This record gives C-alpha cells, sequence and structure tokens, in this order.
C-alpha cells in the first residue's frame, strides 16, 4: 500500500496532547540534490516532509545509485526511530522543507500519552501486513502486474484528476521508473507500451495519464 | 531479520500483566497438513506458535500452491490483529504442533490497562519492519547464490542445530518449495545449491542440510 504518512500516525492524538510537541520541531530546509540524512547514520530521529519532493536512494554495487521510493507531502522520511539509516534521503526539489524531532522527546512524549501507541501499534500492524504482501509479490508477479502496481501507487499519491482520468507526475528517468517496476527498462517501456494501446494509460513525456486505473488494479492479481 | 516471535514482544511486560492474559490463552494441536487459519478468513486472533513448524502458503486462481514463510517454535503466526481478512493459509508441517492464541478483544482491553506495554511493542514492530525494508533492498542487488545463502542462513539460524561438522537444519521443503523461498527456479536454485555442495559449504542430506562452513555464506549473502 501507501506509505507512512503524519496524518495517519497521527489520526487518534487529540489536538491538546499533539501541542506539546511544536516546541520540539525542528524545521529543515534543503536544496535539489541535498541529502536529509544518509545510509548507516545513527541518529534516530524522525523526519516528516512538509514540501517538496524525496527519493530514497541506495549507492552499492559499483557505487550505482538504485531508486527505492519516491516521497511527498505528509509522508515519514524512513524508518520511525528506536539501527542506523537504511537508505540515503535526497531532496529531488529546492526548498524542499522538513519537520523532524529527536527520538528522545518522541519516547518521553509517548511515555506521557501512553495510549496514543496503542493506535500507532494497529498502524504499524496495517502497513508491516501490507509489507509483507509486498514482499511475496516481487517473487509472484510478472512485470505487468508490478508495473500496475507501481502506477498505482504512484496515482494514490500524486495524482491529480483530469478529463480522462488521473494524470501521474512521477518526473523520474525511464530507468528510474524502472527501478522502482524492478526490471530493466527495456522490459518497462515495453509494457507500457503495452498498456498505452491496449488504451490503459497514455505516456506524457515524464507524465502518465492513467484512462483506465480499475483495469490496472485488476492486471495487479 | 528474524520474524516477530513472543519472547520479542513480551521482553518489556512486567510478569504481573502478562499473568493477566494465561485466562484467555486457548490452546489447539494440529496434525501434519492440518489448516490452522485459512486464506480469506476474518478471525481477529493473534497465533503464537509454542511448539512445531507451520508454512503460509497462498493459493492462486488455478490452485495452485505458494509458499510464502515457514515458521516455527516461540513466533507469531501471521498477521498482528488490528481494527480494520487473512492474507494466507497457515498449514501444520509438524505432526502434534501445538499454537496458543488470543482474541483481539482480550488483547486490547489488555493493552488499554496496561498502555506502556504498546509502546515498546509499536519498538520492535518499528525495528522489524526495518528488517523487511533491508530485505527488500537485498532483493535487487543479490544474485541467486547470495538469495540462497540468505535464505539457508535465516533457516538455520531458527531451526538449525549446531553440531560438530556445522549446523544442520532439518527444513524438510521439496526441491520446488525452496526455490520459492530463494526466489528463482528450481532447476536455477538446484544447481545453485550443488555449486555450494561442490565447493564444501553444505551436504544434502534428503530433506536436511548440513552447512559446513555458514561463514562462507556469510560472505557470499552481501
Ligand atoms: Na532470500
Amino acid at each position: 500500500d501507501l506509505p507512512l504518512t503524519h496524518t495517519a500516525l497521527f489520526k487518534q492524538v487529540p489536538l491538546d496532547q499533539a501541542r506539546e510537541l511544536l516546541e520540539h520541531l525542528h524545521e529543515s530546509v534543503f536544496s535539489k540534490g541535498q541529502a536529509i540524512f544518509n545510509e548507516g547514520d545513527t541518529d534516530r530521529r524522525m523526519y516528516l516532509l512538509e514540501r517538496g519532493r524525496v527519493k530514497l536512494v541506495r549507492h552499492s554495487r559499483d557505487n550505482r545509485v538504485q531508486l527505492l521510493s519516491i516521497h511527498t507531502h505528509g509522508e515519514i522520511l524512513g524508518e520511525i526511530p528506536v539501527g542506523p539509516r537504511t537508505a540515503s534521503a535526497i531532496a529531488i526539489t529546492d526548498r524542499t522543507r522538513v519537520l523532524w524531532l529527536e527520538n528522545e522527546v518522541l519516547f518521553k512524549w509517548l511515555g506521557h500519552h501512553p495510549r496514543v501507541a496503542v493506535d500507532m501499534l494497529q498502524v504499524l500492524a496495517a502497513r508491516l501486513r501490507a509489507n509483507n504482501e509486498h514482499i511475496s509479490d516481487l517473487v509472484f508477479m510478472d512485470v505487468p502486474a508490478r508495473l500496475a502496481k507501481t502506477l498505482l501507487n504512484l496515482a494514490s499519491r500524486f495524482g491529480e484528476p483530469v478529463r480522462e482520468g488521473v494524470l501521474v507526475p512521477h518526473d523520474l528517468t525511464q530507468e528510474e521508473l524502472a527501478q522502482l517496476v524492478g526490471s530493466s527498462r527495456e522490459t518497462v517501456n515495453k509494457a507500457l507500451m503495452d498498456f498505452a494501446q491496449r488504451g490503459w494509460i497514455k505516456r506524457h513525456g515524464r507524465s502518465i495519464i492513467i484512462y483506465q486505473p480499475g483495469m490496472l488494479i485488476r492486471r495487479a492479481e
């Protein structure tokens, strides 16, 4: 499904208890290409993306950059603090603004309102089961199902309703979109060609219009 | 990298609040092949595998078994209960498999009585989702021998028994089943396994595997 957001994580937090964190929320602004955190850091902070776009990347073999995710407003960047950083977070847009707080403040705050952790537990529960079926999926899903799943994921988080459906301004490179799908840009470009000639989508340079999201859902399984 | 266990979720529970739940823990025993729960069922229970081994499978639309994971003693079977059906079926691998389970109502009233435990059950779920993100990161960078090494290491770390020659892993899986956990063809996985045996890293004993040199699998899994 959809990654962690502040709204989903803080939906059951009463307003007065959420107020207490605002003094401890730091605000940072990043320029294009600037790293918000790096792979393997040990700061143990919780970052909230407020404005802009961020990509979780992964420099590994031969120092080849590997796109893992792109994120938008309201989403938690990376993992919840408790374990070094599994990935690097790079600001896509200039004046990318993130709010963050140290883990000590969060755990003290959760200690003050332990009923909040009960409802956040249902969020990590619902997200870990969704994360598990994503792991089984990449074993048993062909590339059109994986393409349909990425386009649906991007549409639900970046989608703009247009006349013929939902436009998806992903603004990735053809290699990048293929990295999210999980195969070569050759295989993915052909799968996009099939989706287009079936009438399901249209390729708008670095945007994609989804004419028939209901068909992509069925193709996902 | 380890799936959820009772001890990991309940390490921070004071002894008093763990005793209050024993009134509501039901005990069921299953023989080999029996389903503990089925895919698409809507029970809101938390299952704890106490003794035996269990596999999580999902049946596709042409009724072919898809092996997702296998579990051993101490682990939570399937998902943790939540107020929104089960995404998989749990099948007993061993005879007289014993599971303990409690209804979500009992769990949530108990979390309500002791909300402080959910704070630290939150941090294990957080560190556990971090583990899966590391796992998804591997499958794009790992070739077939790396995933085979990691799969055999994962099985060895949970149901492995140290012997003088190394670690005996009585996995009891078919070549098709093991290849589904590795994530590629039965032929491709069998040949990678053969390379491991030819190199002296493992030996294939029926459906048990001795890992002569587990440290070699560690290096290869990177
Ligand atoms: Na693996």
